[PDB]
This record gives C-alpha cells, sequence and structure tokens, in this order.
C-alpha cells in the first residue's frame, strides 16, 4: 500500500466502542480535532492534535468527551465539525435521538470559542431549521464529517445532511440528501431543497467565476449520486449515479470529499471503501476537472483490509512542497478509527 507520512490508531475498543469519525484543521493553529461516537451512540469524544511538520508526525492528546454535546435522556451521534474563518468559531452539529414510526429525532449545535477546549450548552434547531417537514419523515441525520463554509459575501455555513421522507403509506421511508445553510453563521438555520431519490450520508465541497457546490452522497445503487449547487446549496439541480465511485453490497458506504488547490483553480480528493463486493481497502480518488463525474480517477490505495466510514481535511502545504491530506477512518470490523496523513505527491505522482 501507499507510503504515507503517518499511520496512527487514534481511538480504539476498550471500555467503549468507536465509530462514525469527523476530522477538523484549524489552519492557524497547525492543529486537528478528530471526533468519534463513543458507544457502549451514547456521546461524542473528541482528541486533539498539533501538527510537527519538521517530524512529519501529528501528536495527539489525550482523549476527551464533549459534555455540552448531549441533551438530557438522548444519545448523541453524527459529529459533523466546522470552522469559521470569520469569527474563528468552532461548530459542532449533532443529532440526539431518545436513550431509546413518529420522528423524535433532533438537530443539537455546539460551539467553542477557544479552539475546542470548551464548548457553549447545545441549541436544539430542530423546530425552526426543519419546520412542517418534520413530521412528514421518520427521521433523519447531519453528515457525518466535516462541514462547509462557503466564501459567499455572508460566509453561509452548509450542513451535508439527509432525511427519511414518508412519501408513499405503503412503501419504507424514502432517503434523500439535502443541506442546511445559514447566512448569519449560525443564528439562524434553513432547509435546502432534496437531491435524487436514494440518497443517505453525504459531503459537500466548493470548487471554483461560477462557484459551486458539489455534493457526493451515499446510495442504495452500486454507485455513488454527486449532485452539483450553482446556488450555494439551495439547489442540487444536476444528479447522477457516478460509476467509477463503486458502493459495497449491502446498501453502501459512507465516503469523504473536500476540495484543496490545484497544482496548476482547486481540485477533489474522495475516500471510501474500493472493494465492490465488501467494505474493505481504503481508496483514495482524485478530480481533477470538477466537479465532472467521467473526470474521476482510479483509486490509489490507502490501506488493505476492513474499511469504513472516513473523513478528509486539507491541511495545507506538506513537507515535500505538494498538498498535505489528514484522513481518519474505522477499520479492523470497528475495532478502531486510523489516523492516515499524506500528500498528493505521495499518492499521485503522476498528477
Ligand atoms: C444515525 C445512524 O444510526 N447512523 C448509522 C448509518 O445509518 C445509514 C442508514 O440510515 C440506514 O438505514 O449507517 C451506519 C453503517 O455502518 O451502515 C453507521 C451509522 O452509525
Amino acid at each position: 500500500s501507499l507510503p504515507v507520512l503517518q499511520k496512527e490508531s487514534v481511538f480504539q475498543s476498550g471500555a467503549h466502542a468507536y465509530r462514525i469519525p469527523a476530522l477538523l484543521y484549524l489552519p492557524g493553529q497547525q492543529s486537528l480535532l478528530a471526533f468519534a461516537e463513543q458507544r457502549a451512540a451514547e456521546l461524542i469524544v473528541l482528541r486533539r492534535g498539533d501538527y510537527d511538520a519538521p517530524t512529519h508526525q501529528v501528536q495527539w492528546q489525550a482523549q476527551e468527551v464533549v459534555a455540552q454535546a448531549r441533551l438530557d435522556g438522548h444519545r448523541s451521534m453524527n459529529p459533523c465539525p466546522l470552522y469559521d474563518a470569520q469569527t474563528g468559531t468552532l461548530f459542532l452539529f449533532f443529532i440526539a435521538i431518545p436513550g431509546q414510526r413518529a420522528n423524535v429525532t433532533r438537530l443539537c449545535q455546539v460551539t467553542s470559542t477557544d479552539h475546542g477546549r470548551t464548548w457553549s450548552s447545545p441549541r436544539d434547531l430542530t423546530d425552526a431549521a426543519i419546520g412542517p417537514a418534520y413530521r412528514e419523515w421518520s427521521t433523519f441525520a447531519v453528515g457525518p464529517g466535516h462541514c462547509l463554509q462557503l466564501n459567499d459575501r455572508a460566509r453561509s455555513l452548509v450542513v451535508p445532511a439527509y432525511a427519511y421522507r414518508k412519501l408513499h403509506p405503503i412503501q419504507r421511508p424514502i432517503p434523500s440528501a439535502f443541506c442546511f445553510l445559514s447566512h448569519d453563521h449560525g443564528r439562524t438555520w434553513a432547509r435546502g431543497h432534496f437531491v435524487a431519490q436514494d440518497t443517505l450520508e453525504c459531503q459537500v465541497a466548493e470548487v471554483e467565476e461560477q462557484r459551486v457546490v458539489t455534493l457526493n452522497a451515499r446510495s442504495h445503487l452500486r454507485a455513488r449520486v454527486q449532485a452539483q449547487s450553482t446556488n450555494d446549496g439551495l439547489d442540487f439541480q444536476e444528479s447522477q449515479l457516478v460509476k467509477k465511485l463503486v458502493e459495497p453490497p449491502p446498501q453502501g458506504c459512507q465516503g469523504s470529499v473536500i476540495s484543496f488547490p490545484s497544482p496548476r483553480a482547486q481540485w477533489l480528493l474522495y475516500t471510501h471503501p474500493t472493494h465492490s463486493w465488501q467494505r474493505a481497502d481504503l481508496g483514495a480518488y482524485l478530480n481533477p476537472r470538477p466537479p465532472a463525474p467521467e473526470a474521476w480517477s482510479e483509486p490509489v490505495l490507502l490501506a488493505k483490509g476492513s474499511c469504513a466510514y472516513s473523513d478528509l481535511q486539507s491541511m495545507g502545504t506538506g513537507p515535500d512542497g505538494s498538498p498535505l491530506f489528514g484522513c481518519l477512518y474505522e477499520a479492523n470490523d470497528y475495532e478502531e478509527i486510523v489516523f492516515l496523513m499524506f500528500t498528493l505527491k505521495q499518492a499521485f505522482p503522476a498528477e
């Protein structure tokens, strides 16, 4: 497999089990925040990591529970972090469900002004963000994984998500991805329009001039579903299967996507299991002509063996001068969450 700068297990089964990773890079801090669900999802835990380039290593600090990220009598899950470059405020969106076909799922948000050391009490955004549609869903979720902040005038916040809709009384709820939008730095929220039928966990990234929001979602088909928004996430008109991006047997697996400075304005990177018959062999895919579906490359092998959920983060310029990437993924039959750090040069030397 591909040689990288670092490969370290940052979460592993012990008194508890860990799943559903989310990674967040803090530019001016040369630091990363690794989030995960702590299952008996009971709570959300976090680990802070400081990146030292000279040693090509991130040093991770002790694991700590995000105390405020919970609603009394509910389980917290799907950590979705975001760093506001405008205010220097950290956001952590998550889902809260009763300790135990009516919708009882809640959308929550906690914030930190000291880079994740301490958090505010949670804000239940459910009613104001979803409105009437709430009763038309069996449940919903955000992410999991890092969110997006657009470089539009308002520096809008974009939270990838999906909802199980009760479209027909005799049919089971059908999932459709969409984005929650805020144009006032998280004070108020709006529900964006749904992308095609049968789309689940997704992530968004912004490319390029025309501003385009690309959405990459998990589907129940043999390939990923990709959608494009030309109006900052409100509408995802274009939508199609991406045959080159395979989805494993059961009902696919969650994957991650980010944008990053092109060596030549931006390219896309995507990670997801590459075996067509199982969740194994984490692969990295490059799209040098985003968001063109046929431009997705062949996958490069990042990790052999059992691999599931993942999350990416652009970490700036790497030691070899090329784009540096951080990746957090579930491995070994969910026995752990591994942190992988590598550059574009290491993974796609021909590009
Ligand atoms: C909120 C929640 O339970 N998330 C689940 C997610 O659910 C997908 C879909 O909703 C199923 O119908 O899938 C998986 C999974 O390993 O496949 C792990 C997450 O923890």
